Formats: structure tokens, sequence, C-alpha cells
């Protein structure tokens, strides 16, 4: 070492609690999720995304960087924002989650939005220790952050060796947690050499993550476009503090397909 990424670690760990609050909305994208949210409160089961993970998949899917089609399996579903979103797309059939759940876990959240009547959540599932099936589109939003990179960098191995089983020529969005530190970014490069893809930075992330998405459509330089994230999550720190980028929250209709 050390790489930008692992500078971009120690200087966030360094903030006090002022400057991470201002620096991790700083230049962001995000969606206003404030009617969401209230009609949650109220209840409410057709249109609301029941989480900000809605429209960042949207992101990565309006550029079809992943083109949810077939079954869809939903590893770590949470509350079920991706899958969800998904249940609203033609080429979508079927949409299948699994996710723990349990204590200290958010539960699927029964919707009414577009298509769930094709949406299966399974709760107390560990899909570490899941077979992996056939599917069409694999997704998978995993990797529990911490101050120790290190330990973000065996949790982030352990997920890629984890979803790896799951890829058979289809579509996939994965996320990849800590990117920028090597051995990760060996294991992404022998991935990206078997199965193909890209690594993607979501402009809806915030700057206190570096995660990326492994995305099946495209192609680049991994390497490159890493560093290229670390330098702009640097950049940011100095950089005069700009109130993020609000955006309409996706709406995800009603009924059955």
């Amino acid at each position: 070492g050390e790489t930008l990424g692992e500078k971009w670690k120690k200087k966030l760990n360094q903030l006090s609690r002022k400057e991470f609050d201002l620096y991790k909305k700083s230049g962001i994208t995000e969606v206003d999720r404030t009617e969401a949210k209230e009609g949650l409160k109220r209840g409410e089961t057709t249109h609301h995304a029941v989480s900000r993970g809605s429209a960042k998949l949207q992101w990565f899917v309006e550029r079809n960087m992943v083109i949810p089609e077939g079954r869809v399996i939903d590893l770590g579903c949470g509350r079920g924002g991706w899958s969800y979103y998904c249940a609203g797309l033609k080429k979508v059939t079927e949409v299948r989650g699994y996710t723990k759940g349990g204590p200290g876990h958010e539960e699927p959240v029964p919707m009414s939005t577009y298509g769930w009547n094709i949406v299966k959540l399974m709760s107390g599932k560990d899909v570490f220790y899941l077979p992996p099936e056939k599917c069409d589109t694999l997704l998978c939003d995993i990797g529990e952050s911490s101050p120790s990179p290190t330990v973000e960098e065996s949790r982030t191995i352990r997920v890629l060796k984890m979803v790896e089983p799951w890829l058979k020529n289809n579509q996939f969005c994965i996320k990849v947690l800590n990117p920028y530190m090597p051995t990760v970014i060996e294991h992404l490069e022998r991935l990206q050499r078997k199965h193909g893809g890209m690594l993607v930075r979501n402009p809806l992330s915030r700057n206190s993550t570096h995660e990326m998405y492994w995305i099946s459509n495209g192609t680049g330089n991994i390497v490159s476009s890493v560093n290229m994230v670390s330098r702009l999550l640097l950049n940011r720190f100095t950089m005069t503090h700009r109130r993020p980028t609000i955006e309409k929250d996706v709406d995800l209709g009603a009924g059955t397909r």
C-alpha cells in the first residue's frame, strides 16, 4: 500500500460528526423521500418505494448497465426495494428475494406496487449457505461498512465468493463494498475475466462509502475506474460543500401483472 482509497478511508475516519455529516452528502445525488416515508407511515402499499434502494437500482437499469429479465434473484433483499423495482419491468417474469431478517435486520415489507404478485420475499435465509439456483438476473446489495478497511476487504471478498456460483451468462448487479484494496481488485479482475462486466460508481451513493457496483453490461479498466472514484471522493473533502442534487423518488404504481 497504500492506495488512494485507503487515504480516503484514513481521512474519513479522522472526521468529526459535523464534518462527516456534511461530507457524506456533499455534491451527491439523492431522491426526495419525504412523501414515500410519510406514506409508508400511513401504511400505504401502492406507489411508494420501501427504501432509497429502488431509485439506486433504477439509476443502473435506466442506463442498461443491468437489464432485469426472466427470473430475478435478489439476495439480501432486505425491505425489498430492488425486488419491488424489478417487479414492474416487462421482461421480468418472476422475482425471488432472500434476506436474513430477524433481530438486527430489515424484514421484507409487503407492498402492492405494480407487479407485486410475481414477487416472493423470504426472510430467515442466510444467502451464504443458500445453494445457487438457476436465474436470468442476479442482484446483490450486501456489504456491511466498517471503520477498518481490512474487515471490509474480508467481507467484500466473502460476498464475491458467495455470489460467483450464481452467475451463468446472465444479467447481474452486485455491490462491491470495498473495491480499492488490492486483493479485492485482483479478485474482481479474475471475476471480470470469467463473467465479464464492469465496475461502476452510483452517483446516489454517499461520499462516506467507496462502494462500487459490478454490473453485467459493458466493459472497462477496473483499477482505473476505482482510482477515478478515489480521486473524486478525495476532491470532495476539500471542495466547498455543495448541497445534494434533489431528484424525484421513483413511483412504482399499483396493481397485479
